[PDB]
Order: C-alpha cells, then structure tokens, then sequence
C-alpha cells in the first residue's frame, strides 16, 4: 500500500517500512546521544537538549504545513476545544487537521520515550499525548507569549528552522531561574518539566519567520 | 454546638472559631514567614521548609491517633483503595477513619494554599486532595521505603515529634541531586514537586520511633 495523493508521500511510511523511515528522517546523532556518550546538553536546571529530527523531516514538515494554508488561531474562545475557551491564543495547526497525528503518536511512543526515561531514572512513561501543534512566530501577526505555565507532565519544544538565516529572534526565557536560551538548532528537542517548578515565557521575534514544535505529552 | 465525646474536643473547632484555632493550634512564625521576611529555607533544590503547625497540635494529634490503635497497612494490596492494590505499603491511619478529613481539606485549603502560591509564583491552587495519612516508622515493625515517585503535583511532609529526644533516625534523600535531609523539625513542613523530577527515598530510623504526616494534593 502507497498513498500517492500528498506532497511528500514518504512521511506516512513510519508503519510500513520503520527502518528506512528512521536512517532518513531521524537525526543521525541521536543514537549516541541515548547510548550517553556526551551530546544531551543541560543548560539550565533540569531542562535537557537532545537531537531527535534531520533538516529533511523538518524541511518536508514546514512545507507541507505550509501547504495547508488555514493557519488558524489567534481568538480567546476556540472551537477545536471541548471547554470551548483558550487560556492563551496562538496560531497553530493542529495534526489532527493535516492527519498527521497517528503518525506523530507513533513516533513519540517510539524514540521520545525511552530516552527521556533514561533521562529521567525511575520514570516509566506510555508517551500518550492529546494536545500537538506547530506555532508560527512572525512579528507582524502575533507578538511572543506572555508568561505561562503548561497543563502536562512535560513538554517537547522541536524547533523547524534556522537562527539567523531565516529569522531573528530568541528561545525560551525561564522566569524562576534567570536562565535564557538563546540559539536552539534546527533538528535539537527541547525536555522541561511544565507544571509547577518551570514558569517560562518566549523570546519576541523581530526579522523573519520561525517554526516551533509542540506537543504536551502525558496531559 | 460542642462535641465532648473525644479525647480532645477543641481540634474540631475549626469551623466555629477560625480566630482562636489559629491562636492555639497553628504556629506563631507563621505569618512572618507567610508575609517573607526569612524563616522559609532551601536546603535543596526546589524544596522548602517552613513551619506550619505547633506542639500543642502535634501532640494532641499524635495522642489522638493512637488512640485509635488499628495501626492498619503493611499488605501489598489494599481494601481502602478502589483499585485494590498498593504500589508500597506502609503502616498507615487515614483520616477518614478518625473522622479528621474535613478538617484537614480546610487546614489544607485555608494556610497551605497562600503559602504554596506565594513560594511558587503563576500556580493557582485549589488545595484539593484526597490521600493524606499519618506513618509510624519503627525498627521493629517495618523499615524505611524504597526509592520511588508520588502521584501527586506536590507533596507535604511534616513531622509530629522531635529528633534525639524520642527517635534516632533520617529523613529525605534525593537521588538526582545526592541531597539528604538530616534534622527535620517538629511542626516544620516539607514542601516539594513529587511527579517527575523528584526521585526521593526515605532514610531509615534505628531507636525510638517517629511520625510524619503527609498529603498528597492536587493529584
Ligand atoms: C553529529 O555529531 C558529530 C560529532 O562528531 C558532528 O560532527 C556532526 O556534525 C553531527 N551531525 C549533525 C549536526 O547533523
Ligand atoms: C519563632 O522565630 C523566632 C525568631 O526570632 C524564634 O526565636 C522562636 O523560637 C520561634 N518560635 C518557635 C521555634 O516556636
Ligand atoms: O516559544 C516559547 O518559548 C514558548 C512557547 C510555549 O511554551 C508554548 O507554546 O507553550
Ligand atoms: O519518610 C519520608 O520522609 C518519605 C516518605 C514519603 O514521602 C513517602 O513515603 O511517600
Ligand atoms: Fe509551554
Ligand atoms: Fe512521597
């Protein structure tokens, strides 16, 4: 089976063919980062930085993304919610839109967890997520977050595009510790706990455009 | 109304006089410590101590507890939980044996609750809880716990007796930070993140024994 009908047909073959999925979509570092051989970076407090995506898989998921169109978000109430009311707007798209979320599942189910259980020892993790999306930060549209807190165990923070080539900007600024990140890489993860011992706020972004990942894991 | 069928009656006079409750049963730094001006320390990482309760309650409620007798628990599997199944047991009285629990959600919600906002600044609380038990730690019966986590967002450890005078023992140790806790006070509480990044594990007490309350809100 192949389906033809995307741009990119290869992103959906994480169930068919895993192995060539994984040498041409998952970055090539991050096997020795989970073996421990240095790496995994610790910059601040308990907040980790690991490799997990190549430029391919980020470069295929921004332009089929952009395919889309209908960037969506930026009201207070929301309708994609049970609630019905959003504590804090952004433009996003959720992978439940683009179907891309079984697919996304998988794939936290099956490189993210266990490296964050060796991260972290004495956790045992089922990597089930409900809240995934892509933020787009452009200084004309929408302006960075103002400080927040996040409803999960912990959040990965995937960035999708390069620092100065294509935008300037900055990271995440921990409001707790006085710790500031300042060039996240391209295919880097980002591992903080979100709930209470974290209240972090996003840089604003001033020339270009930039792409974050997201995905509130164990809600 | 006055209920005179207990040892002693006037720690149910929560709901009736708050004011003189407070004069008598809740500590006297507390409102400096509340208000900032020292007092709260940081022995570790993200974990703080302040006092909360006096001797006079410590007492009564040590007093109170055993005469109750049915020092319950010890067996894998529990009767007192729905599931029916302990992850680690534990000789235990909860407090909806001895009828204490209401009073407890609103010690929890009425002193906890300021504090735990004040020292983590953006988290709102409801103080709501539903595990809360007293342990008994003794050489005889049974030793201290293997390293484990809480499913909890936070947890509240306090203690009822005093160190040297009546038991010769350890607190806390965390194994991520290699931080240990030798002295706890008598109606000093612990306060600390127990889901995710918190591998705790309790020390082991070898003359006399002691008693710690804990609570685990916001689960
Ligand atoms: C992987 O790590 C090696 C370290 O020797 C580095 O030379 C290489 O550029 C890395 N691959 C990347 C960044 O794609
Ligand atoms: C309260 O704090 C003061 C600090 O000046 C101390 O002298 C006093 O003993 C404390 N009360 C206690 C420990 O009950
Ligand atoms: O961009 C950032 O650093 C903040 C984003 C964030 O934490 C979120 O989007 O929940
Ligand atoms: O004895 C202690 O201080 C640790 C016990 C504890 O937190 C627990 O038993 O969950
Ligand atoms: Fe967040
Ligand atoms: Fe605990």
């Amino acid at each position: 089976r192949y389906d033809t009908e995307h741009l990119h047909p290869d992103l959906w073959q994480i169930f068919d063919n895993p192995v060539d999925w994984k040498e041409q979509y998952i970055h090539e570092n991050y096997s020795r980062a989970l073996e421990g051989e240095g790496i995994v970076e610790q910059p601040c407090p308990d907040v980790y930085w690991f490799p997990l995506l190549s430029e391919q898989m980020c470069d295929e998921l921004v332009a089929e993304m952009e395919h889309y169109g209908q960037w969506s978000g930026g009201r207070h109430e929301d309708s994609r919610l049970a609630g019905g009311y959003e504590n804090v707007p952004t433009v996003d798209i959720h992978m439940k839109q683009v179907g891309y979320e079984d697919q996304w599942l998988q794939l936290l189910r099956t490189y993210v967890g266990p490296m964050t259980e060796s991260l972290f020892p004495g956790y045992h993790t089922k990597a089930r997520a409900v809240m995934n999306f892509v933020v787009r930060y452009r200084p004309d549209e929408q302006p960075s977050l103002r400080p927040h807190h996040d409803s999960s165990t912990f959040t990965l923070n995937v960035a999708l595009n390069h620092k100065g080539l294509d935008y300037e900007g900055g990271g995440c600024r921990f409001l707790r510790y006085d710790c500031v990140i300042s060039s996240p890489r391209k295919g880097w993860a980002l591992l903080h706990p979100g709930r209470l011992t974290h209240y972090h706020e996003g840089l604003p972004t001033t020339w270009g455009t930039r792409y974050i990942m997201v995905s509130f894991v164990d809600p």
